[PDB]
DNA sequence: TCATGTCAAGGCCGATTATTTTTTCCCCAAAATCGCCGGTTTAAAATTCCCCAGAAGG
């Protein structure tokens, strides 16, 4: 009922079987993989993205 | 070094485990069938005993 409830389904549902179940080609569980993967670090500060618009304030305030 | 399809599930087959049913084996008792031996009966074959003729010897 809630798309934060299904996406909280999705996450538990990958870390428990999609990213634990061994994979048909590779033969091995993807989180020892992930293990071995090697990836660039993050920056401290995410690229902002939020939309970004200008308005006016009314007379009074509102 | 570019770019470059990949993973999961379903179905089928084989093997293993569990449950049920059927068949066999062993031992004991009773009945039936079959086998062997002996005796009896029937049929066929063999041997010995009396009178007629022929042949041989003195």
């Amino acid at each position: 009922e809630s798309i934060e409830e299904l996406n909280f389904l999705l996450h538990r549902w990958l870390d428990q079987v999609a990213n634990r179940k061994p994979n048909a080609t590779t033969g091995i569980s993807p989180q020892e993989r992930w293990a071995e993967e090697s990836l660039k670090p993050l920056p401290l500060k995410d690229y902002d993205t939020s939309y970004l618009s200008y308005r006016k304030v009314h007379w009074d305030g509102s």
